[PDB]
């Protein structure tokens, strides 16, 4: 059993100890720990999926290198990876698709189990880690959740964009998910026009700096989407940020048939026009996290260079806890 | 041009006269018009589509027969034939998609230009008529509408139904077009469950009598769903009322993946939960009317002897006007 | 170490000793080992996958009786049980989607490695076993290949089959995997019309008894389909046989848009016409075996009393090899 | 009638008549009609669709001036447009669903009636006529063929190269389809690897000038696609030949699920390995001409300067006759 610092929630407002691996399990040395919105839904006690109890090291957004292994682990020590975050039970219809990201019995660090906020981390399984080539495991962390994410999310809007010659793509909150969503789509669709939503205009103008060609308030979008469009309408938006407002003033920005992809789960609810969303066969689609490949295709990216990170280095964009 | 009886809105609580058809215009006499809560939330004037009108003669679930020509409409008069409702541009995206059905620019007989409650009714081209072989117009008349839209509904069910061996799919609201939903989903799908909902015993009762396996109150909808599905949850659920409570309720009845189809626009807004949705990547798809091939398709199904009308005959289920 | 009796292919024309399971590994008692065209063709050498070698225990189409397990196999002895046949390297693009069934570095028990036509086999891990609640080893081992490929097919096939509101669906070549694919078909498709199409009158009877709604020689099948579709042709061909001859026949028979399923590879090329194909948009998609939720699902349709066995036991339709 | 100067197709190897616009038809006067391996297949008298007969004026790739119109034309005299190809009967499912490219009683001028190697050219109804706003006809012409067959071809492939992050795509015979096939997919995709196949060095050279990354023959393509992928394979092949040995050559180089888009037709057959394709589950998809939405979209696309001709003007890359 091997020592280690972390950071403990223990209550809604040092030093550890970490078993050493057996079978399949994977010890590794944490380089990045990214710190997100759902770490403080957590830490508000305002979220708690199954399995959760305290206390518990949070972060679930996890780089770092190999350094002990089970006997059946089939990994090399010394190995950089990221770690896949949402360990499904394996036995279930959806884990039998490869959608780890969606099974109801899902275990994972930092939000069901200890993880990131520490300097060493249990792997469940080799099976969840994604070598990386050349990244760093600081500037990887994120793609363990904003990447994945966001091509998760990407890729449930793909058959909406490729309809259109010239589609407009609302991108709605610019925050961590927006470093990874816009530059994604860059990186993915060289023909497509990316509207940036938010009510601060320092993240407009950092939308802008990722990458959005035109940002907007949402009161202004729809003069400026009908002037884009010759009033066609938005192709998908995909929500960062998901109230009952977002959700409902986004889906009449869409043209008809076009979706929202629901990533971020701020309000209670969300909500839409029963008749602008039935009458033009509007649709909206819930988005957690990706898979295994989504992870594999946004460290891609990253080490061929079409996506850079936006990252700030916090010792214990997206902000990351080193170590 | 032509005289006759009809029944007129002319304000929000006899005898006509009607042009003779040119070109591709078709004249037809009416043998049955259906009645839909469409007409009620126009006639009550909470509802109102582009180039809707007073004074307006309604009905927009019409069949009957074709008595006059233009010198370009192609068609045999003598014919029995029902009429598809959605009238496109022709231009647009949509309408070269054969979604006439969701063409902005639509003109409707019966909700945005004269309809069926009435002796005669000039349709604008002969594009827009379906053969009937041997159904008679009075018992076809709710094909024009609420079995379209059902079979419309159903299509994009049917990737959510067939991903399972022994799916429920849940329809919600038990009046006009559940009649065609029910059936239409049996008619195709051997190996469904179907649960029926509404709070009405009566409307429960007859969602059995058209082959629903299963009828609940919403409340107790989770309960049974989940000793069905040993805790699976719903495929589909195809929601006919449509407002704020039955999305929210709904929605978590479904496995993951799982969708709502929204028909129904009962309700200002749908709503759904954040978690639920976002979490497990469940859907609303907006669901008006169908494509031609959808009214064929109902035809086709009535003709064989598949589908059998519930009609409630009235003289000027479902309710169908004659003349 | 465990002494079992098997038939060994050591030339391309009794007892063996069987390794004590590790890890997630299960050894089980075989109940029914299914004996597939696709033995005859390994039986003559004419077909050798990865890691094939001499000698071998023949036998991919599996089912019996736990009876050891390794310290992680997590299941309970004495569970009948059926064996997923393609066992996937867990690391590759397509593993990771569940895919299992295409992965190039995958190990198959009666083709890679040793099989069923033995009294014990060893499992890799209890991942790939299936449980049966009430089936026998003996009626369920077809589903472990025969009835999986069939049901991976016709998933395949579903999208091309609900187009229609009356398809036809022609299922070419009638043995074992016809036993499947006819009977699955008709246990989810209603309103489905099949055509069976082979060179022998036993076998187009058979067909009919399997559900089959008519039947036919290929020459004559053009005359029976386009009186059967007023000249529409078929939605889908689901070829079982898969010679030069067969796709191109089959090719000719289907409506625009329309699929050929090819599972059959008797042939070694397949072909098609290009005018035919090209400018009517039609499709010939590769199906090899299926998914675990395929196996799943066949297993559930056969308890529940929609598919029934066709069996022939064979003391070491479908042959099946007991013990 | 109208007097013009034509090219006429009289047997295998000057000035005629033409009528004045009625109902929905329009007059224009030809700025460019572009020429077709289709047209040399037909010269040659090896293509015949319905309706053809001798005489004939090929040329069915077509742009120009509105010079006259039937009253029911609704198009503005002095416009120019680009004629779409293949005028659907209207009648059918496939034109209901907008697919007027794969309706088999279609009428195509150049084809089947009268076309573009003509000074003026009636065409069935304004439906038909996409409008430029900004490109000439005679650079325009192309589009209504080669553009809208190469947009058609690319959707049929969008789902199987957005699987990847950095999909090779296999592009198969360097001509007139090319041009456009190559610098559309390079329009919209900003992350593909195209790779380019032909027996041609100068057409390689030529494909590199389009825009694709590498260049091969057919024989050294196995070796470089498996650099380029690790062993992956292409995620797609657009295969402007289409003969036995093209397709058979680039279903090997595919991985697995991967798909042939069969656009030509140079063969009488195309062939596949049987083993090969049922194995990996490939796929082998047909593609004729392309939606009124993709003549749009090539058009905009070429308005805005992401697609450029390359047009050789003959008086009466591609050819283009003027008038
Ligand atoms: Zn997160
Ligand atoms: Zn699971
Ligand atoms: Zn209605
Ligand atoms: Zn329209
Ligand atoms: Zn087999
Ligand atoms: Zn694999
Ligand atoms: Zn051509
Ligand atoms: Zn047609």
């Amino acid at each position: 059993m091997v020592k280690s610092k972390a950071a403990l929630l223990k209550k809604f407002s040092e030093d550890v100890n970490i078993p050493e691996p057996q079978g399949e399990e994977v010890l590794i040395r944490i380089g990045g720990a990214g710190v997100c919105r759902t770490d403080l839904r957590v830490w508000k006690g305002v979220e708690a999926k199954q399995g959760f109890r305290l206390p518990i090291i949070l972060g679930h957004e996890n780089a770092g290198t190999i350094v002990e292994v089970g006997e059946l682990a089939k990994v090399k020590k010394g190995d950089n990876v990221v770690v896949y975050a949402t360990w499904g039970d394996l036995t279930c219809r959806y884990c039998r698709e490869g959608k780890f990201n969606i099974c109801k019995n899902q275990i994972i660090p930092g939000q069901t189990t200890n993880g990131g906020f520490s300097e060493y981390m249990l792997v469940k399984s080799s099976r969840w880690l994604v070598k990386l080539n050349s990244l760093s495991p600081v500037e990887a962390a994120p793609l363990a959740d904003a990447g994945t994410t966001s091509m998760g999310a990407i890729r449930q809007a793909l058959p909406f964009i490729s309809k259109f010659a010239e589609p407009v793509v609302i991108v709605n909150g610019i925050g961590g998910l927006a470093v990874y969503t816009i530059q994604i789509l860059k990186a993915l669709m060289k023909n497509i026009t990316i509207v940036g939503i938010s009510r601060s205009k320092k993240h407009r103008d950092f939308a802008l700096e990722l990458g959005a060609d035109y940002v907007s308030e949402m009161k202004d979008a729809e003069s400026l989407i009908n002037k884009l469009t010759d009033g066609l309408g938005a192709s998908i938006a995909i929500d960062l940020v998901g109230t009952e407002e977002t959700t409902y003033n986004l889906g009449k920005l869409l043209a008809q048939e076009g979706a929202i992809i629901l990533v971020g789960m701020e309000g209670k609810r969300v909500s839409l026009e029963a008749f602008d969303t039935a009458v033009w066969n509007k649709k909206l689609l819930g988005s957690n996290y990706g898979s295994l490949n989504d992870l594999e295709d946004v460290v891609r990216l990253s080490e061929s260079g079409k996506i850079k990170p936006y990252i700030i280095k916090v010792p214990l964009g997206r902000q990351v806890i080193t170590p």
